[PDB]
This record gives C-alpha cells, structure tokens and sequence, in this order.
C-alpha cells in the first residue's frame, strides 16, 4: 500500500516559475514556450513493487517504471540522459535526477485534494500542482 494516495489520473492545474527551472536545465527558448502551453496529465499506476508514472500532453508522453530505491536510467522529456532513484520519504516520492556534474529533484506530496510537484535545480523552485481527472 506503499503509495497508495498517489494512484490514479491527474491533470495540471497551476504552474509556478517553470519557465525558471527549464532555463536552469538548459532547455532552449522553442522547447520552454511549447512545453509551456502544455497541460499535462500525470498517471500513476502500482503492480506489486512496480510503480509507473505516465506525463501526457500534446507536447511529449514520458513513461518511467521502477522499484523504490533502485537507481533507473532514464531519458527526460528534454532528452536528458541522466541516472534516477525514486524513495519515499515521510509520505513524499522524492525523485533525483543525476547527470553531467548537477541533480535536480521532483518531490511529490499529497496536499488536501491535490497532488504537488515541487521542482528544484540549484536555487530556482518551480511548483506544479495537479487535481484528479
Ligand atoms: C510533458 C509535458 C511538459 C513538457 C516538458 C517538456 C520540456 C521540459 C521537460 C522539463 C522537465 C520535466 C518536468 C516535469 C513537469 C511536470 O510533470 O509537470
């Protein structure tokens, strides 16, 4: 039952200083206006120990698969080639990035009825918040 609270299908509601965190990834000027307008979907799935979170939207669909604390390859929606450990961590999946020198984490929290993705690269912060479908 380990993530339970995170299952199901989610849909973009707000975003908070995107624009911000690409620039600190490196994504180019094209590529942040069109991930920009985008309106995902965020879909979380669990079969025994394999979690799977699906980002869907006009711009790109990403799928990852993974056990928890078990360190995955992983090619982002920016075709980042980077090296990825998914933890809990007090109720929170807490997702690290590594690649090229620099990390970047996505925390994820169940907040009332919402479901907050908080992205950080070095000191910029973006906030991403989701609603059920
Ligand atoms: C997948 C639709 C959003 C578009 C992102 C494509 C270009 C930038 C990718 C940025 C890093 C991944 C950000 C996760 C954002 C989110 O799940 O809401």
């Amino acid at each position: 039952h380990m993530c339970d609270a995170f299952v199901g299908t989610w849909k973009l509601v707000s975003s908070e200083n995107f624009d911000d965190y690409m620039k600190e990834l490196g994504v180019g000027f094209a590529t942040r206006k069109v991930a920009g307008m985008a309106k995902p979907n965020t879909i979380i799935s669990v079969n025994g120990d394999v979690i799977t979170l699906k980002t869907e939207s006009t711009f790109k669909n990403t799928e990852i698969s993974f056990i928890l604390g078990q360190e995955f390859d992983e090619v982002t929606a920016d075709d980042r080639k980077v090296k990825s450990t998914i933890t809990l961590d007090g109720g929170v999946l807490v997702h690290v990035q590594k690649w090229d020198g620099k990390s970047t984490t996505l925390k994820r929290k169940r907040e009332d009825d919402k479901l907050v993705l908080e992205l950080v690269m070095k000191g910029v912060t973006c906030t991403r918040v989701y609603e059920r479908a």
